[PDB]
C-alpha cells in the first residue's frame, strides 16, 4: 500500500471516478471481448466529461479477431498500456450506479467478471443503423479524441469505420438525444498516464 510506482495512476483514477455524478446518465462501452477488454470509455454528457483507458490483451491470438474486424487497434498502439487501469476504474464505480449501454450482454459479463453485480445496466437496444446514425459526424468533430484505431477494418464498397469505445459512447448519446453534444467532452484521465514511458 506504501511505495507503489503506480501511486499517481491510482490517484488520477480515484479523482476521475469521484467526478461521476450517479444522478446523471453515464454511458459505458468497451472494445475487445468482455474476458479480454482492450479499451474502456465512460461518458457523462451532462458534465461534458469522460473516462477513457486502454489495456494490452492477455490473449494476443484472440485479439487479432477484434483488431481486424471490429476496433482496428494494432498491438503496437496498446502493447505499452499500463496494466490494471481498466480494472481499477471498474472497481471504483459507485455502488449500485445505473449505467447506460448499447448491447448489454458483453458489458454485463465484463462487470460480473469484476465482481460488480451491483451495477445496473440500461440497454437502449438500438439497431445498428440507429446506433451509428451519427458515426461520420462524430469522427469528423471528435475523432481527435482517440488516435488509437490505426488498423484497416476487414470484412471477414468502402471499409467500415473502426469502433472506438469513446466515440461509440458519444455517438450513442447523440442518437438518443437527436444531436451531437454542444461541444467537446473533456478527458478526466490524462493520456500520458495510460501508457509506459
Ligand atoms: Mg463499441
Ligand atoms: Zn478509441
Amino acid at each position: 500500500d506504501i511505495g507503489s510506482e503506480f501511486e499517481g495512476q491510482e490517484l488520477i483514477v480515484r479523482a476521475a471516478v469521484s467526478e461521476l455524478d450517479p444522478s446523471n446518465t453515464i454511458w459505458l462501452d468497451i472494445e475487445g471481448p468482455p474476458t479480454d477488454p482492450v479499451e474502456l470509455a465512460l461518458y457523462q454528457p451532462a458534465k461534458k466529461q469522460y473516462i477513457h483507458c486502454f489495456r494490452k490483451p492477455h490473449d494476443e491470438k484472440g485479439f487479432k479477431n477484434g483488431s481486424r474486424h471490429s476496433h482496428g487497434i494494432l498491438m503496437k498502439d496498446i502493447e505499452d498500456a499500463v496494466p490494471g487501469v481498466l480494472s481499477y476504474v471498474i472497481g471504483l464505480l459507485p455502488p449500485n450506479m445505473v449505467i447506460t449501454t448499447q448491447g448489454s450482454d458483453d458489458i454485463r459479463k465484463l462487470l460480473d467478471i469484476h465482481g460488480r453485480k451491483d451495477l445496473k445496466l440500461i440497454d437502449v437496444k438500438f439497431t445498428s443503423d440507429q446506433a451509428r446514425q451519427f458515426e461520420h459526424q462524430v469522427w469528423d468533430k471528435f475523432g481527435h479524441l482517440c488516435k488509437q484505431h490505426n488498423g484497416v477494418i476487414i470484412s471477414k464498397p468502402s471499409p467500415d469505420e473502426p469502433h472506438c469505445a469513446l466515440l461509440d459512447c458519444i455517438m450513442f448519446h447523440s442518437a438518443m438525444s437527436g444531436e451531437l453534444p454542444k461541444e467537446e467532452p473533456i478527458p478526466l484521465l490524462p493520456k500520458e498516464f495510460l501508457f509506459f514511458p
